[PDB]
């Protein structure tokens, strides 16, 4: 009967296609390359730079009035830690659940990640764990929303400004959702982005800072080329924009002319697809909790969600002997998309192995920090075994394309 | 007379626009379009990725077996650096006249850069002094061909063979080049490329890693995938292509697919414009010096020169107290052309200050050793002192330009 064991796939044709590109690309990639300006570090040109023009249609989207470009969301983390002033054998606070990025970023700038556990339903990052967590080093809380959730940022903010620790979101998957009706990444210190491949904004590699202060994007800024910054007013035709203020030691995480035009283009249709998302998502969730599955729930005061990716955590009581991999497989193979476990947790990830690499040979204390066997994470460990996904292609379609993710689901619970 | 003195310039007509696209950029970008795949860590499609297609295209071009593309001139250098084995404390000897990068990349993998002088007339890194600086815990040799010159690579390679040192080439200046019939970069352990706006190969951002060893590029590949390597064979189509081996830890250092897509054009036309360059800047050595100025000379066994820029000393007892800066404003306001100083030696550059990202404070030892003021490197001083430069759009147009050029020099020096 399933698939797997050779019976007939319920569905065999192709999901939505990703990404989807917006219909003034052509134009805009055709003017950049004319502009004799192909990023952000050559000449001014006599117009502002595609660079700048996202930056600012980005913060204007995202209700602020600062954001910085970047090359990618692992840049924008580490640029956003950097100018926290985060440095060698500080702690930062994350998520124990997240792609390996999250570990990876923290150990990048030589600070020390404390994974700290997630809620069961909404899989974002645990106040209660969090307080737990303060340590006298803890100089950050990174947040990440989690695939299609918002973390309880009220409970968050409110821990961060009694420490007086900055609070970094990464909405590397949530771009464009909204807490108390703020856009996500303009409610704490500085928000950070991906505009990889998989994202719901892309431009194949790419990323921003978002922020209000500007002394912090300014720091941003130097951080991400080369220890420069644009100046304030435009120079002459055929004169660096950005100036060699020296202010701050940075290292080239620029985002290129090409990406940045990309960018602004698909930012104007992001919401609109966000729109249809929402709405297979409302009736996916109908049709799921029928079956006796838990889709992820958001946290109280998200206002609207971004649906990277769809996530559900299989009935208890049902297929509990059954490995993930092996459930998840057979569902791709009834469905003909991918539907995959959840990322394991960060310190079991395979991806996570801090003492393969030399860069982070500090000395035996550094050592002991970062080995990944001091952290369990229960919740965590537990969404790893249950939890399956689907990215956000699948929410494109008809709201029929939901009735087949249901149907295989009901296949495969027997 | 002088035009910045209030006087009349010589020429206010433009110069050749850059960069000069390549014409299949439009049909190959919109080929990225629609292909449902914009990086490499997106699901595989059923077909050739153009990040693939111009890693072969560029390991070819060079006469190597492997190429793995990068974000960056910066990222490819850190890639190299790690898959050398390179981490925290090991010293790393490098050039002391570059841009500012070939320090802080060192830095940024927790190692401790050793500026060392360069070849008064070819301003490359100089065998003596490589020798000279040598010590137990030097780890690598880094080599930049700087502006439009080659390294002594015979020399440097056999200091490096003779200590068992890895040595790359850093080749952002100089793609195409070859010494002794050999493609730049193809010489050693790796070669590391920018693909930055301003190089004569360009994506406005992007780079390569290029070595002939599997095993070094397969660590690359990790390093630039988050701990991922694509398949030796393809997997079905919307199954990932990069995959979780659990090998080596990495970092998204990723290049997009529309960066990869428009390298790939560039490159089917780099060694025509390398060639317009080269009979210009034959042509403009000989002008000059019978100004009396000394163009930058490369080293013996050079079999062709890429000119990235054009850079030249001032004659000795003419104008020998006037800033450089000085004399490069004049230049420049004369050309309606932007001619600048050298780089100044890194230690001495005020984009180039540890103590100002605590990123790097990993303790007195630490910091002492990767403190500028412990530098003196009277050559590259000299040079910085004495040296002016044109960026390689100057090259791209005809005789009639490089007399504008001479002729800017000829009055300026009065
Ligand atoms: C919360 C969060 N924070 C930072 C990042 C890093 O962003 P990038 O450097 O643009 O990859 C991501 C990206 N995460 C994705 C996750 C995906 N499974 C993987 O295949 C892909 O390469 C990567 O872009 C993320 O989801
Ligand atoms: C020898 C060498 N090694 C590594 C690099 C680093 O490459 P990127 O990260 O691509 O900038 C460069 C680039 N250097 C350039 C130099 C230029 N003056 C500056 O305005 C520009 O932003 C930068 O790309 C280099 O020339």
């Amino acid at each position: 009967q399933l698939a797997v064991k050779g019976g007939e796939a319920l569905r065999t044709r192709p999901w939505p296609a990703w990404p989807q590109p917006a219909p003034g690309v052509p134009d805009a990639v055709a003017d950049v390359l004319g502009s004799g300006r192909w990023s952000i570090s050559g000449p001014y040109r006599g117009t502002e730079s595609y660079e700048r023009r996202f930056a600012r249609a980005f913060a204007a989207y995202n209700g602020v009035p600062h954001c910085v470009p970047a090359a990618s969301g692992t840049a924008s983390l580490m640029l956003a830690l950097e100018a926290c002033g985060i440095g060698a054998g500080d702690e930062v606070i994350v998520p124990g659940l997240s792609w390996v990025a999250s570990g990876s970023t923290i150990l990048g700038v030589n600070a020390v990640p404390i994974f700290c556990d997630v809620d069961p339903d909404t899989l974002c990052l645990s106040p209660e764990a969090v307080e737990a967590a303060i340590t006298e080093h803890t100089r950050a809380i990174v947040v990440v929303h989690l695939y299609s959730a918002l973390a309880d940022m009220d409970a968050l903010s409110a821990i961060a400004e009694r420490h007086g620790l900055p609070l970094i979101e990464d909405c590397a998957q949530a771009h464009g959702a909204t807490y108390r009706g703020v856009k996500v990444g303009a409610l704490a210190t500085a928000g950070t982005f991906s505009m990889q491949h998989s994202k719901v904004l892309t431009s194949g590699e790419g990323g921003a800072v978002i922020t209000r202060d500007e002394d912090f994007a300014r720091r941003v800024e130097h951080l991400r080329a080369d220890g420069r910054c644009l100046s304030a007013v435009p120079p002459a035709p055929g004169a660096m924009e950005l100036v060699e203020t020296g202010e701050l030691m940075g290292n080239n995480r620029c985002l290129s002319e090409f990406q940045a035009a990309i960018l602004a283009e698909q930012l104007t249709i992001l919401d609109e697809q966000n729109e249809t998302r929402r709405a297979n998502a409302a009736h996916l969730d109908g049709l799921l909790g029928e079956l006796g599955l838990r889709p992820q729930t958001t946290s109280d005061g998200t206002t609207s969600r971004t649906y990277y990716t769809y996530a559900v955590r299989l009935p208890d009581g049902v297929l509990e002997d059954v490995p993930v991999t092996d459930v998840s497989c057979a569902l791709t193979a009834e469905l003909g998309f991918p539907v995959l476990p959840s990322y394991a947790p960060i310190p079991a990830n395979r991806l996570y192995t801090p003492h393969t690499r030399r860069r982070y040979t500090l000395g035996l204390d550094h050592e002991r920090r970062i080995d990944p066997k001091r952290f369990a994470l229960p919740v965590c460990e537990d969404a790893a075994r249950r939890t399956v996904t689907l990215h956000h292609a699948a929410l494109l379609g008809d709201a029929d394309d939901m009735g087949d993710i249901a149907a295989a689901f009901a296949k495969v619970l027997r």
